């Protein structure tokens, strides 16, 4: 449910941060990466968070920009990589070395870290270089913005990857809004 | 718990609206057609939110009107539908086409959806065309506005419908307060 | 977690209220005597919560005050009552006249309930006119105020009601903190 | 989520505290020791909190200071401890003298304590005086406090308790931080 938090710097206890929102003091657990980049105890400042739901705890995992969480929130959907694991991913590396590593296929680097294994490492980078394709952004960017997004959403509604990649391409050019272009695909689908 | 939310559209990425509440960034997924309803980041918006409880996550469902979240609600209560295609039903559709459609009884249109079942569309229109009967609004209706109040509420209760209608119909007429109704159909009934 | 909400009445649709706290518009169920006692749209009011975690949802159950919801609480505690019917029997009468029927024990009366038993309405009646008695407050009473407090904490703590009785009753006149007493009784046992 | 609340005490019902914090009333559970140095109804305060996901419930546990929360985690992980019994550990008797009874190793006090083992008390002691060891802190401590963080840190990463140890004690010295030594220990590591 919560995306994103702007408050308050009351504590730094790496990886932990607690954030003062209106008086309410909200945990976050950030990869020491994007720890490193956090304002001091005092100021304010503005963090993306991925909920996680637990057994026996509700936590928050944040991060300096949408980007980053992007790279997490894909790591985490794999069957042997889980927060925990992830956090400690980012934390020995920035996102965009790890972007790096898999594109380059480096699973040397990979294996210097606790839990992570071999097969897991190799799967992984096969995995993960599979999945930014379908990813863009910066990161994961070494076409069109809106087009690109139109297909997100039309892929979100349950369109499979193709179709939709197909739906905006026939109809399309700029000084569209994705919501626009989202619009028509439909319309001319349905 | 939640059941609106009132803040600034902070960012938009259909079908998913960020809106910061006091600090607080919730995460919002609303269908396109209500999407396209949507002042511009910067601005303050007002949603009726349905909130889901998941495995791995908690989500809020956005609306712009109470009668498109009561509509959304209905959808996702049948064994068919859940809210991932009740989001795609009203992204390819408003709620009022979909109620005519409903009404007019047509599947095609319906099947041109994914994941939209046939023998599931053709329940689906059964279903509903069914419980739209009991539900009064402009949406739902192409009586007594506090009666039908008074009558949800004892519905609400535990009274079987018609048991309801009856109690209230008994007593009745004008300048009420479905508050009024209510209790007095309570206290002559026990 | 929450026990009270302080807050603007946005909408009421009994039993639902629609309580603005901050942005934040948060849905309590209450039981249809509360409800009257509700102020208008538009203005600030102040409700006692209980939350109930479900399957798929999370609820919020709103009095309009401590003793009514301590009431409730003890009527979900059996086996026969949960929260939907424990707001029914709330809606059909108010904490005084349930804590009557049970006192005067007339089962008459609860079996004009919808989902109210019969074995179930003697067996509740059998039921509570027990808890009322470890219950203290003008709901539940037709000796000292912080002894009385000074009990229930202790057997909050894990003290079976008895040995709490006898460890506070051994020490003890006015003047005191249930906190002082509190304290006193546990150092005179460990 | 939740590690701190600020707000102002509306109702103290030992061992319960209601804290309104922006309209929001929170009800916090808390150890008598920690309930006594609570300010007056009406004042502001500023509690630690532990949040509990339960079956039927969410609570929060509140602390006064880092310290006593920590000493509550701690006992709560032990497979014979539950929140429960450990609010009651922390009413009987002080942080601090708590963390002297297991150094000194005294049943005695403890079996004192309802629902408190015998055979518990014994391997709660036994348990907790183990885990006192890599506890640092004033409670926890009848070298350098950056070093100490860093590991802890290196440890929330995955790192077992001695590598970490090892993987910080090679590099370091004073005027770092943390965060400086946690990130040259990883580089150094990967």
């Amino acid at each position: 449910m919560i995306g994103r938090l702007r408050g308050i710097i009351i504590e730094k206890q790496p990886p932990l941060v607690l954030i003062e929102v209106g008086g309410v003091g909200y945990e976050v657990h950030m990869p020491m990466t994007c720890f490193y980049e956090l304002p001091e105890a005092g100021q304010e400042a503005i963090v993306f968070t991925h909920f996680v739901v637990r057994e026996d705890a509700q936590l928050l995992y944040g991060f300096n920009n949408k980007q980053e969480r992007t790279l997490f929130k894909e790591l985490i959907k794999t069957n042997g990589v889980g927060p925990k694991l992830a956090l400690a991913i980012l934390s020995g590396m920035s996102a965009q070395q790890f972007v790096n590593a898999v594109e380059r296929e480096e699973v040397g680097a990979l294996v210097k870290l606790p839990g992570i294994g071999k097969k897991t490492a190799e799967r992984l980078i096969v995995e993960m270089k599979d999945r930014f394709k379908g990813l863009h952004g910066d990161l994961f960017t070494p076409t069109d913005d809106a087009e690109q997004e139109a297909v997100a959403r039309l892929v979100a509604l349950g369109y499979k990857p193709q179709e939709a990649s197909r739906m905006v391409s026939k109809i399309a050019r700029p000084d569209a809004s994705s919501e626009t272009l989202i619009r028509e695909a439909l319309r001319a689908a349905l």
